[PDB]
């Protein structure tokens, strides 16, 4: 399972991806990973496809 933390702001522009151990054990780590960021938005997890998007 690789997740994957696109931010949508003019502010930050990024893309990264990577693979875990577990779903779960990425899915909490990669919710600390744009943390430090301190990005302010709509974050939310896409079960979709397993792909992290926010929306500022």
């Amino acid at each position: 399972m690789t997740f994957k933390l696109i931010i949508n702001g003019k502010t930050l522009k990024g893309e990264t991806t990577t693979e875990a151990v577990d779903a779960a054990t990425a899915e909490k780590v990669f919710k600390q990973y744009f943390n430090d960021n301190g990005i302010d938005g709509e974050w939310t997890y896409d079960d979709a496809t397993k792909t992290f998007t926010i929306t500022e």
